[PDB]
């Protein structure tokens, strides 16, 4: 469940979320598309669901995407800027939770996204150690779905 | 249409949104709670499209609506930070619009937000000048609907 889920972000694992973070979030906008776009080439057949963005390969000149890509970014934002509370942390996941529950997202299918997450940290020359942290945070919302 | 609202975010426009943002977006839970339940005691029609939230009277103490209330604090802080590129503020505004556009809000019934938030900033003492700056903004979102 979503209390026990978020009960596993413990003090090293909140650290290295937002060390991490630090870098990641200074480019909202690079490192959202990168993220959708590393997601798109993987695993092709998540793209069924984001039929409304129009033509995904485009990038950052597909208006539609750019702007999905920059608001995903600000719920990552939001997602750490609640790891002091878990009371806020939790009912924040929940409310998110919503709108994925209604479009049939599966805890599995969410989970799709850690492999881009641990690409872009990569890229940014964070290992496994922040690829796994991410994980866990990834876990609270799968929790919730 | 989105650019043409945008264009009226002028120079000062902006500068006086991102002071009082300054201000406002430091207590994201606190002043977004504050602003729902303003729009709820002013506006008592509009608790009809909230009927998930459940007891809105608790106000704070109700989860969903201070998960809310967070994550709506999110997407002033999205616009607030996309402000100098139009390119980016209108597709992130087009891309929130769409879940709005399916609730049936119209850009009148999204224009009732206007009192509330002049309220949070007149409790800040942010008086008329800031509260006109901020209906521009929300005149963007209304293009959109
Ligand atoms: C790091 C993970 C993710 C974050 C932070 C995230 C965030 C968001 C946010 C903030 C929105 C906009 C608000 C809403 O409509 O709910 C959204 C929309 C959406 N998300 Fe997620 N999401 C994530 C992963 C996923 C995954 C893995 C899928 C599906 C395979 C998914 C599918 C969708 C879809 C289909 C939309 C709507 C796109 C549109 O038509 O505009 N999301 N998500
Ligand atoms: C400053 C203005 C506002 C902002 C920034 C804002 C922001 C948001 C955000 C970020 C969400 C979550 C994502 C989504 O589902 O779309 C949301 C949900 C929603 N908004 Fe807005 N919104 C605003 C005003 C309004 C107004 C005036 C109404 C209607 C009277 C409205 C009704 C809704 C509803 C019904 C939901 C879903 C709530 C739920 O989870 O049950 N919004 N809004």
């Amino acid at each position: 469940s979503v209390y026990d889920a978020a009960a596993q972000l413990t003090a090293d694992v909140k650290k290295d979320l937002r060390d991490s973070w630090k870098v990641i979030g200074s480019d909202k906008k690079g490192n959202g598309v990168a993220l959708m776009t590393t997601l798109f080439a993987d695993n092709q057949e998540t793209i069924g669901y984001f039929k409304r963005l129009g033509d995904v390969s485009q990038g950052m000149a597909n208006d539609k995407l750019r702007g999905h890509s920059i608001i995903l970014m600000y719920a990552l934002q939001n997602f750490i800027d609640q790891l002091d509370n878990p009371d806020d942390l939790v009912c924040v996941v929940e409310k998110f939770a919503v709108n994925h529950i209604t479009r049939k997202i599966s805890a599995a299918e969410f989970g799709k996204i850690n492999g881009p997450i641990k690409k872009v940290l990569a890229s940014k020359n964070f290992g496994d150690k922040y690829a796994n942290a991410w994980a866990k945070l990834v876990a609270v919302v799968q929790a919730a779905l």
